[PDB]
């Protein structure tokens, strides 16, 4: 089974026996993702155990891939297990279950939906600010993703059920999805391990984190919101699927959100002048420090660029995927039945064929003089078609409020102990090595 | 393979294939060993999946197994995994790394060092009281596992490392050892599955109060205690086996502890008039208050009659086992290497062929008049032999201790909601279904 990319004449490192090329992976999924595209070109394959995968860095595969060929053929991601009563989350869900849940939370987030969401937000954007001007009024370096984590989380629970907690460190026990080294390495390379762990309630989510969130979603049947959308469209929607669904929303909307905005900080410190161009703007938005509305987020043309060239350099995706249900030949290439066709997005955000200087922070590749020159099958970070993230635009949204919130009352320069260069977590997910602590300085 | 008690002539419920006999675990392991006891006689057999299991009720057949034939053939408990590093633990552990543990550990409890930690355990007797007379002058219900978890935590802390800690609910993540249904219904009867999950690094104990354990007795280390023996026997002793020792013990001294004082108070409350006669000898031994000492807890004969007829009721034990690792003969009875001889506890401490009117608590039992008639391989709550309960000596100190200081201070009364009957844990370990809640009043 180690010889299929051999036969279709597609070239890829040479697989160890049970291992395929896994042992690749010591320098983390980018690293190597990065090799093999200097290394063999636009399209080569590998092998996770006896999962053959497709990379593939055409736009045009790319687009049929995520878009075009979306409902037919690459419909479903790459199975994940063992996960008990999480199987029903939307994000692992498969064929018409997924498109049955897909089209029940579209309506979650529309532009109507989003600007009614702009007055919850913009109460946790001065908790944040008090927040941090205590730790700004004592000159102690501020671990960013402890307070971007307490603001994020305050305002998920409000924008899509009714809860609030303010700082009294739903209490966040979003502490579990810890990727690494096994037994994650002993699945992906020897996958018919999940169905037993799945006869014994084994679950990847520990039994802490979902009894806590099991029942809390309990006490959230209060006598529009997401919760509000869903029992609405169940008056048929299980009472375990809801939950299910919930505990999507909890995690992305605390860890991707909180993550992204420290990413974004520490770029904003080790440029000062990119930082004062961006506060320089959002005076002109908003002076007097004026309350940042929906209109207003959409109108700030330098924070959009602030955010997609961070997006750029730490794609929190790094990997897309999609299995192929059946044989096809998609741009005059065969590929078979059961592999998993892959978009190294990290590499492709770096590839110095699409981009000039890959690694320096430029917010001015995507200034509207040269966004022309973007290929948006190579930069996607939220994806791309029918399956792309459903959070997308609340994600950009929320994100930009409390940039402006923040940047509007002080500054951020690096520290001693700042790692500089901010080593990637040479592990599995996006992360840095050492957390993320800046200077706070008050204007 | 289920046939090897019909071919022994040894009589026991018939075993459904693959399952044996877990279905008679429906009203947990202590009904199930009284009926058969009933239903069979002195001698029977049953599975555990495929593991068979002759149970013993002969006094000199358990003397031979728990105490002569100990070293030779009946060494070691049942295997118990997955454990992952905590298989050095004396309890788990085989063989001769067994022996050369128990040794290293046997001087922890000499009565020179049981002594000792008198003027040690004083300390938070009085912890006890001031925390009992807060919820006394209250009129509250007072569960009495957590504040007396709250001490046993207390003590076993300072009395094998120096660490103290004083109610700030080391913080006692002793939580977890959930035993019942899966994923230990799978283990027991499909058990090569335990080298598969050995492999994972999964665990039985979860890896939050591991890892938490694991560091924090690495803080000790400050530069004649336990751990002070450890190292003074280590100067092989790995520094890993170092503290897999260590949860052993703080487990131990909290659960066990904490529930057999729980225990005892709820038959207290429930027969006024032994609570009385306990009273009026502990106000004669140590009148005024008299701070309680080594040589006056032992002198104490009421006390040790409702301590042992509250293990008779209650034995945390319901079973003890030994495997049997080579073919034997004991007692006119051939015994196949492989089967696990186990001893019905539970079932022994009811027997009416030993103990008249067995359910009702009757301390007079063991009274000096009467303890003659009690057999000691009937009667075994910290089992015999070689392997007894290494912290017997030790946890019936710590136990009178705090009976004597508290018993000096308050009384105890049901409540409405005190549960009475008590109802056993219908599950696995031996616990209630309901905690245990009792009205507390100052003297
Ligand atoms: C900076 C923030 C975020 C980024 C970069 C991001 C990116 C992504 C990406 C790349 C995917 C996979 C898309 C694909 O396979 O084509 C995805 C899926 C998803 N995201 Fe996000 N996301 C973000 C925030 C959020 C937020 C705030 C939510 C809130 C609910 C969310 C909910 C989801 C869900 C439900 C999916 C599942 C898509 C499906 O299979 O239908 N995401 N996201
Ligand atoms: C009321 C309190 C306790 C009771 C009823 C009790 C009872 C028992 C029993 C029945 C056994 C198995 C004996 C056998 O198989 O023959 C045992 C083993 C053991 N107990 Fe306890 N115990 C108690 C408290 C403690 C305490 C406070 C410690 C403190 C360290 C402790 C440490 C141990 C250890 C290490 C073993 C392992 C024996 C071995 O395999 O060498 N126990 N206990
Ligand atoms: C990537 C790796 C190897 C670390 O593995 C996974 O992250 N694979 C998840 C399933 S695909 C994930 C989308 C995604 C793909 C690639 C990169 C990043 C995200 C997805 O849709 N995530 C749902 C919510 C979310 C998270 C982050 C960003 N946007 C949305 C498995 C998974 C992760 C975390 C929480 C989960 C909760 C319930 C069910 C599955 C969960
Ligand atoms: C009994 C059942 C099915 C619930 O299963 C186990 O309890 N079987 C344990 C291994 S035999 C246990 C002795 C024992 C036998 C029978 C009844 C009660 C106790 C033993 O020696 N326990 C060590 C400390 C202790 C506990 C209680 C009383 N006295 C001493 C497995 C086990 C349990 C709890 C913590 C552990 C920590 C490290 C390694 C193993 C551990």
């Amino acid at each position: 089974s180690h010889g299929l990319f051999k036969k279709l004449g597609i070239p890829g490192p040479t697989p160890l026996p049970f291992l395929g090329n896994i042992l690749s992976y010591h320098k983390g999924f980018c690293m190597f993702d990065m090799e093999c595209h200097k290394k063999y070109g636009k399209v080569w394959g590998f092998y996770d155990g006896q999962q053959p995968v497709l990379a593939i860095t055409d736009p045009d595969m790319i687009k049929t891939v995520l878009v075009k060929e979306c409902y037919s053929v690459f419909t479903n991601r790459r199975p994940f297990g063992p996960v008990g009563f999480m199987k029903s989350a939307i994000s692992i869900a498969e064929d018409e279950e997924w498109k049955r849940l897909r089209s029940l939370l579209s309506p979650t987030f529309t532009s109507g939906k989003l600007k009614e969401m702009v007055p919850i937000i913009a109460q946790y954007g001065d908790v944040l600010v008090r927040n941090l001007r205590r730790e700004a009024e004592t000159g102690k370096p501020v671990t960013l993703k402890d307070v971007f984590g307490a603001y994020s989380m305050d305002v998920i629970t409000s924008t899509s059920f009714g809860v609030n907690i303010d700082s009294l460190n739903n209490t966040k026990k979003l502490l579990r999805f810890d990727f690494l080294d096994p037994f994650f390495l002993s699945i992906t390379v020897f996958p018919f391990l999940i169905p037993i762990l799945e006869v014994l309630n084994i679950c990847v989510f520990p039994r802490e984190v979902t009894n806590f969130l099991r029942k809390s979603v309990k006490r959230m049947k209060e006598s529009v919101d997401f919760l509000q959308l869903m029992i609405d469209s169940q008056n048929a929607l299980s009472d375990l699927e809801l939950v299910a669904q919930s505990i999507i929303f909890i995690f992305a909307g605390y860890e991707t959100t909180s993550s992204v905005l420290s990413f974004i900080m520490y770029e904003l410190a080790t440029h000062p002048d990119v930082q004062q161009k961006l506060q320089e703007e959002i005076d002109a938005v908003l002076p007097n420090k004026a309350p940042p509305t929906y209109d207003t987020v959409l109108q700030m043309e330098y924070l959009d660029m602030v955010v997609n060239e961070t997006l750029r350099l730490f794609p929190i995706a790094m990997r897309l995927e999609r299995v192929c249900k059946k044989d096809v030949e998609i741009n005059g290439m065969f590929i078979p039945k059961g592999v998993v066709v892959m978009i190294p997005s990290y590499a492709l955000h770096r590839d110095p064929k699409y981009w000039t200087e890959p690694e320096k922070f430029l917010p001015e590749r995507f200034s509207k003089k040269n966004k022309d020159n973007i290929d948006p099958y190579i930069y996607t970070p939220f994806g791309s078609g029918p399956r792309n993230c459903i959070g997308m635009r609340f994600a950009l949204m929320n994100m930009k409020l409390a940039l402006i919130r923040v940047l509007q009352n002080f500054s951020f320069k690096p520290c001693k102990e700042t790692q500089i260069p901010l080593k990637l977590s040479l592990g599995g997910l996006l992360q840095p090595e050492k957390p993320v602590v800046l200077k706070v300085e008050s204007r």
